[PDB]
């Protein structure tokens, strides 16, 4: 699942992340677990990169991460370097509200998949949810996280 | 608040023996969601006592080990409800079980649900039992869970699990 018409141009901004999921547990459990990274905003580049930036858990204190995106041929398909991972995928976004994405790594992403829903705004947003949920039935998830709202304003975010 | 519904008919005699948690779930995140989180607990076995109580063979991850326990539940009038003291929770709930392969339950404290309300899936045998998931996910969705977690063999099988 991936969003053919994306315009990554209007996702820039600050977003929250609402809930994450993952195919292997050692990837979310633990609040400094790889793949527990709380985005806080999207950073389009004019060529059509991306920047995401992100706060992880590490020795006890929040500290900030930024990942550069690359676009490819393929509508919605990012490559990165960082996590252990290579691709970004946009699922879905209707860039006002919410918007789905997966990170993973094209040479083992049973052992990489993380996909979350994030939203703009630090509310829980259940139509989003209700999306993030249908768009991974078919995805091999073994843990998911769902945040609340002092979550949302606590968790490592500007 | 949160509403609970327990299994009618539930004969508690007929749930003994060895039982594998090939699922958990929880109200709130920091419930599970650490090695040493404080429901973080993997059944063992399932022990009726004859004047109808249950013994709860656990272990769990504490002081850097793998540690067993062992929770006594008192009987209430309604028999899938039992009173515990232990895991700072008050109550083990019995959603659903067939007996032969799977069950499903909660623990909880009464005094605050949304905090302590952590459910598992159950299973007799060391496998990934997909309907049993299937029925433990139908009897979550109308719980607040905020965290879930679903176990590979390796894992059912691994030290601190069995």
């Amino acid at each position: 699942q991936t969003m053919k018409g994306l315009d990554i141009q209007k996702v820039a901004g600050t977003w929250y992340s609402l809930a994450m999921a993952a195919s292997d547990i050692s990837l979310l459990d633990a609040q400094s677990a790889p793949l527990r990274v709380y985005v806080e905003e999207l950073k389009p580049t004019p060529e059509g990169n991306l920047e995401i930036l992100l706060q992880k858990w590490e020795n006890g204190e929040c500290a900030q991460k930024k990942i550069i995106a690359e676009k490819t041929k393929i509508p919605a398909v990012f490559k990165i370097d960082a996590l252990n991972e290579n691709k970004v995928l946009v699922l879905d976004t209707d860039y006002k509200k919410y918007l789905l994405f997966c990170m993973e790594n094209s040479a083992e992403p049973e052992q990489s998949l993380a996909c979350q829903c994030l939203v703009r705004t630090p509310e829980v947003d259940n139509e989003a949810l209700e999306k993030f949920d249908k768009a991974l039935k078919a995805l091999p998830m073994h843990i998911r996280l769902a945040f609340n709202p002092t979550q949302l304003e606590g968790q490592c975010h500007v």
